[PDB]
């Protein structure tokens, strides 16, 4: 069993060098996904199978001199946050096969409450608040069902596992609906953990699958394609301008770069993420995501 939390940000803090290397600086300046917190836990009901449960918070934004303006500008996504909460089954069908599955209910628009967290972080570190957050994207409830099967080839060489992982996924519901397919490879000292990967509204965010007690370590690169037919923080319309600010685009990459390091029972985790263009208007963005998982 796992517990953990994980941040996302923009900001990288000290792993900007980082990021910027990875993705470029352009990357880092535009601002998407601005703030994410997911805290989840996680059952091994056998060595092979856990279900998961999680709550959490994303926040999208404006890029640059976008955020400062008082309405939503045409052009570039506006203000939003999704709130959502799921539960999920995570399984070796096989040693050479895993599989999940998952439904979350939810929520996009002002009831996410991605106003107040933002208002609340700014003034607290004495930021002015962000005044286009009166004309964020309008309410929406709703239900993801997700799915991921991966094949997991691996070898192991002198007790370090390194594997080859393609993958397809599949969300949708409506709120987000996607077909994705990729790959990430891994080195590590656990066969389990190794294959525990994932992408987009698919990613583990701290969650762990391992047999492993003692220490635990995992290095990985990655990228998913996916097919987009509805992203409602994009197509969703805004409270007072009422419109829809921009033009999605259909074929979006994922990039994620990143590492955990741990001992029974505390994890550390780093992700180093790219998504590229979500609209015609837009451009690739970079963020991180940090975690702290308790496996017990
Ligand atoms: C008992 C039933 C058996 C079920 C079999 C299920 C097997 C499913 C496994 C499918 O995986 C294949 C997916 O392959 C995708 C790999 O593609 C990677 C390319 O990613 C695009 C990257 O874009 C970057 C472009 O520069
Ligand atoms: C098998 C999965 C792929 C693993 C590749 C991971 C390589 C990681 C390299 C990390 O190096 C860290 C260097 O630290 C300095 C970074 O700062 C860059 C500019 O400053
Ligand atoms: C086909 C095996 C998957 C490995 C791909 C991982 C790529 C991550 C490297 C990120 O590079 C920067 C983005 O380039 C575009
Ligand atoms: C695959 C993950 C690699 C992460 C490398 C990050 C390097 C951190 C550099 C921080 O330096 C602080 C000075
Ligand atoms: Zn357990
Ligand atoms: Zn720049
Ligand atoms: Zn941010
Ligand atoms: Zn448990
Ligand atoms: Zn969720």
């Amino acid at each position: 069993s796992s517990l953990a939390i994980s941040v996302a940000n923009d900001d990288a803090g000290i792993f900007q060098p980082s990021l910027n290397a990875l993705y470029g600086h352009p990357a880092a300046d535009r601002g998407d996904y601005t703030a994410g917190l997911f805290l989840g836990y996680s059952h091994d009901l056998t060595d092979a199978s856990q279900l998961s449960f999680h709550i959490a918070q994303d926040i999208y934004s404006p890029s640059g001199a976008n955020k400062r303006k008082p309405e939503a500008v045409k052009g570039d996504r506006a203000f939003s946050a999704f709130l959502h909460t799921g539960l999920e089954w995570n399984s070796l069908a096989t040693n050479w096969l895993r599989y999940r599955l998952g439904t979350d209910i939810g929520v996009i628009g002002p009831d996410a409450g991605g106003q107040e967290v933002q208002n609340r972080a700014h003034r607290i570190i004495g930021a002015e608040k962000y005044p286009a957050w009166q004309d964020q994207i309008e309410n929406r409830y709703g239900y993801t069902a997700k799915g991921m099967v991966s094949l997991t080839p691996a070898i192991d060489i002198l007790g370090v596992n390194v594997g080859f992982y393609p993958e397809v996924s599949a969300v949708g519901g409506n709120l987000f609906q996607y077909l994705g397919y990729g790959a990430t490879v891994a080195l590590g000292n656990d066969k389990t953990f190794n294959s525990d990967n994932g992408f987009g509204l698919l990613s583990r965010r701290g969650l762990i699958h391992t047999q492993k007690e003692g220490l635990i370590y995992k290095v990985f690169a990655g990228v998913e394609r996916r097919e987009v037919d509805k992203n409602y923080t994009l197509q969703g319309k805004t409270l007072q301008t009422k419109m829809e600010t921009v033009d999605i685009n259909k074929t979006v990459d994922e990039y994620r770069v990143g590492a955990t390091i741990g001992y029974s029972p505390v994890a550390f985790s780093l992700s180093l993420n790219k998504v590229t263009s979500e609209f015609r208007t837009g451009d690739d963005y970079s963020y991180i995501n940090g975690d702290i998982t308790f496996f017990f």
